[PDB]
């Protein structure tokens, strides 16, 4: 029996895709509503009451995780009593800003000029071996400065210490690569996909990313690779890059499935919810190869009318079962066409549906 | 909520399908380890326990139903508290095989000779106007008879009663048409698939149906399109056909997703599961258009090494969580290809692991 430390949609979607390897699931999460629940096994309990943990461990024959600020003291506390998979030093690298980019700088992977602020003298110390305008955030929320003075305006009521300062780049677009790596050892990955944020929210993901190198697939899949390795990844691990002209700068990583893969349910020949768990299970894994072309489209606060894009043919829902809220996801909507031409004819049909969605 | 009746593999794939949609299940079926128990609420008990009959209905939106066999009391007797798809006349026509025949023979769609036998006169009477050999089947097992005595031989320790005649027909081959009609009364049609069986029990579906013509499908489909308006059908209908020459003779129907499409999971862009529950729900239907080429190989008594199967490139995996057992059907495996080499490769590497399949 699986478990899996979080409730949430992507819970949701491993067991859904764990049923039919016979698999069964086992969920930890502090709201009884936990939309992961209406599916499988779910303990509510917060991820700190050992109490609840351990309850939740019993029988277990391995435990992974969903939710991506889980503490990182409730996986180590498991990490003994039972295999665990992706490694708690991934948690660790990833919900800490500048430990996430001095790890990726250290593998040799491009990153946006960075410095770690804790004082006044600090923001200066690298306000200028850095940029502007560039970003202030918290590495553990944030904030872009223009003004020189707006900065040193921005560490203040920001908190003033455990800030990183990053250089603004004006990148191309967005892109990020889903990659795994087997219990085994053995890896694979998945085409580099473009996501589209609005207000701080992915709004949309295309897939394979459109007009990607050949040589940008390599390149992404060899950045990956070193990071995989590095820490013993297990698992799938999501990779988020800038793309600025032909390079690619590592901005943000997450030890899991992630949203702007969703499309691989339909969009790819195994979804990376079934290859996590082939990976974590030391099955071996299956074929990344892309079924034509996806557009991924997330519901955000809001419900589409059911009938309205179920008229859509390619067009598959994914409703969450969570209720809807302020800019909550709450579900998605995968379009698969076989000719870039029909898929932008669909997203046309789709975009008069959601709100929010930043395309033309 | 949907409601189920029958807690076998057909409801739990049902289940899995409509979980993306943001739906709730529950099932009703006398053995506590259903393995429909293991992705909703399995409610156990006797189908004619009225009491556990009612308690099963409490709250449901709409009930329909996977076993084969339900006793059609049942199906009645909710049928009035709430809607009830397909209708409860699909079901009694569908459990006699003489009321199958006759129906499908007044629509106006060729069947084998046939002919009811309910005592030794009515045996000759009709065994002459059918041709030995032939079979005589229970109208609710049967015995293939040859000889002119066999047949007397064979009524008897067979019942004696409520039995057919059926014509020996020598077939190219079987072949399964999955139609689907929504409360709409909007229909759709997935192509037809060849299926062989073996031991009494399918084997391997291949879909879409190897070299049929483009008439042959329209004629199905015309056929499958009699029946459910005639019916005032919801959901899917599964029409199993004998393919002799351009022909096609009409075999048995079962009102439901059938063996013979669990293909359409990946094979199709709109699995017969899903559709099914499209239909019942008044929702637009979707695509049936194959996405390349499958082959579904049936799992009976006999738990395959997964890393053995997956393996293999373009196969998918489905393990319905039942206890391996003689005969009994504990998954399947569908590959697709989107190139017939590709796809004979694979089943001739997925054929070693698999026991009693006709492969090649
Ligand atoms: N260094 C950066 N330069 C420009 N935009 C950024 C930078 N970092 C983050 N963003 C934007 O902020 C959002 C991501 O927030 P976060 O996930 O906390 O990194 C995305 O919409 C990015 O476009
Ligand atoms: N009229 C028929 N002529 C030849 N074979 C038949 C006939 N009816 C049924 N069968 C065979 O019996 C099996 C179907 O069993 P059943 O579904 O109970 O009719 C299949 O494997 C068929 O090949
Ligand atoms: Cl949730
Ligand atoms: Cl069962
Ligand atoms: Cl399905």
């Amino acid at each position: 029996m699986i478990g899996i430390l979080g409730g949430g949609q992507l819970g949701r979607m491993l067991a859904l895709a764990g049923y039919p390897l016979g698999l069964s699931f086992r969920f930890l999460d502090p709201s009884p509503e936990a939309c992961a629940g209406q599916v499988g096994e779910l303990v509510v309990g917060e991820f700190l009451d050992e109490g609840a943990l351990l309850r939740f461990a019993e029988g277990l024959a391995l435990v992974t995780y969903e939710f991506e600020n889980v503490p990182v003291e409730a996986a180590r506390r498991l990490e003994g009593r039972l295999p665990l998979y992706p490694p708690a030093k991934a948690l660790e690298v990833a919900q800490d800003r500048l430990r996430e980019k001095t790890f990726f700088q250290g593998l040799g992977v491009p990153t946006p000029p960075f410095h770690p602020v804790d004082g006044p003298e600090d923001l200066e110390e690298g306000l200028k071996r850095v940029g502007l305008p560039a970003l202030l955030k918290t590495r553990r929320g944030q904030a872009l400065v223009r003004t020189e003075e707006e900065a040193l305006e921005a560490l203040k009521a920001l908190g003033g210490r455990g800030l990183i300062l990053e250089g603004f780049v004006p990148f191309d677009r967005e892109v990020s690569l889903l990659a795994v790596r087997g219990r085994t050892g053995e890896v694979a990955f998945y085409p580099l996909v473009e996501n589209r944020h609005w207000g701080g929210i992915l709004r949309l993901s295309l897939a394979p990313a459109p007009g990607a190198s050949e040589a940008l697939q390599k390149k992404a899949e060899a950045y990956a690779l070193r990071a995989m390795e590095a820490l013993d990844y297990v698992g799938v691990l999501a990779l988020e890059f800038f793309q600025v002209g032909e390079e690619l700068l590592f901005n943000e990583m997450a030890p899991r499935v992630h949203n702007s893969g969703h499309w691989t349910i339909e969009g790819a020949e195994t979804s990376q919810f079934e290859n996590h768990l082939r990976a974590v299970l030391g099955l071996p894994l299956g074929s990344t190869a892309p079924r034509g072309q996806s557009a991924m489209v997330n519901l955000i606060g809001e419900k589409p009318p059911f009938a309205e894009v179920l008229k859509v043919e390619g067009a598959h829902l994914h409703w969450y079962g969570k209720a809807v809220r302020p800019g909550r996801k709450v579900g998605h909507i995968t379009l698969r066409r076989d000719g870039l031409k029909a898929l932008e004819e669909g997203l046309a049909r789709l975009s008069r549906l959601v709100s929010e969605l930043p395309w033309e």
